[PDB]
């Protein structure tokens, strides 16, 4: 309705803190702005839990269009995908559709020297995502595909250790989803301690670690750990969501740490944006 135009625009203005815009062009412009401030980008097309196999494959094709556009602009493709957006769990001609679309995405990013992260979704998808991650590392190399472990899950430390033979690039996060006490630590102090164990164990193992958090107490303790263990500032990076603690993003880059910002865009922004709102301090 014409009467609702102002409210629709106001909601989008709220979301624009967290979402670059709705187009590939808006996302590329936002990454160029980050790079001018010494910060790297990690592109994501928004959307998840896509029901139709056709739409899952269209979504993968749109991620490929993004990778082509980034490359043509002189940006090394670094893209995060949710496998539920590209068909994970659905069979097409005897193979998992998420796996076959992820192969196409990673092959394209790798042609251009790029990288794909498999985001971690809710706990029901962890086993299949870790199985598919191991398969994809075998096909494309640990330099070209990474994944995520969530510190709120009891299983995560064991999962991290199980992956060490792959020398994998892993992003450590607290965890974005609603999870019961049989699956996830209810006490935030345990989530935060387990976060440190994941980062510290990954660094000691010599694997590339993405320290994805806006929690300054944790960030300061990671700086301390890296100093005490003689770890180079080329061996890991901090990561933050677009729009959150921009001051820290800039400060860390000025101190010579690597910083890479998760940079989402697209028309289907409601789910991601709703999680940002629910997280408000
Ligand atoms: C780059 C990146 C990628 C991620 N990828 C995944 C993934 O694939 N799967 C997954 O389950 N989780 C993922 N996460 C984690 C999930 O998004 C977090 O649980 C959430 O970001 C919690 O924020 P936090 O670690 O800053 O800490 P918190 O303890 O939640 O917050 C720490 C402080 O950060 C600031 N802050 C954090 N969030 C907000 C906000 N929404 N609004 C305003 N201030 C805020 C506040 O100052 C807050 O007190 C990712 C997080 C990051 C940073
Ligand atoms: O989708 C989300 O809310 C989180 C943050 C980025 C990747 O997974």
């Amino acid at each position: 309705p014409q009467v609702e135009q102002l409210a629709r625009q106001k909601m989008w203005n709220l979301a624009e803190r967290f979402v670059a815009g709705e187009s590939i062009e808006s996302a590329i412009q936002a990454v160029q702005a980050l790079e001018r401030d010494g910060i790297a980008g990690n592109l994501d097309l928004l959307g998840e839990f896509i029901d139709s196999p056709a739409k899952c494959t269209e979504f993968a094709d749109d991620v490929i269009k993004l990778i082509e556009a980034a490359h043509a602009a002189g940006i090394k493709p670094y893209v995060s995908i949710k496998l539920s957006s590209v068909g994970q769990g659905k069979d097409e001609n005897g193979e998992d559709l998420g796996l076959t679309n992820a192969r196409r995405i990673i092959a394209k990013a790798k042609e251009y020297g790029g990288f794909i992260c498999l985001d971690m979704e809710d706990h029901t998808r962890v086993d299949v995502t870790l199985e598919q991650f191991r398969t994809l590392v075998g096909e494309f190399g640990a330099e070209h595909v990474g994944t995520v472990l969530q510190s709120y899950l009891y299983r995560s430390l064991g999962d991290r250790a199980s992956l060490d033979d792959l020398r994998p690039n892993i992003r450590m996060v607290k965890g974005a989803y609603l999870e019961p006490a049989t699956v996830a630590y209810p006490d935030k102090a345990d989530v935060d301690q387990n976060y440190r164990r994941l980062v510290f164990q990954h660094l000691k193992a010599g694997n590339y670690t993405n320290v994805a958090t806006h929690d300054e107490r944790i960030i300061d303790d990671v700086k301390r750990f890296v100093l005490a263990h003689g770890i180079g500032k080329d061996a890991f990076e901090f990561q933050m969501l677009y729009g959150i603690r921009r001051d820290l993003q800039k400060q860390l880059a000025a101190e010579g740490y690597r910083v890479r910002v998760y940079l989402p865009y697209g028309r289907d922004w409601y789910a991601y944006f709703s999680r940002r709102i629910a997280e408000t301090p």
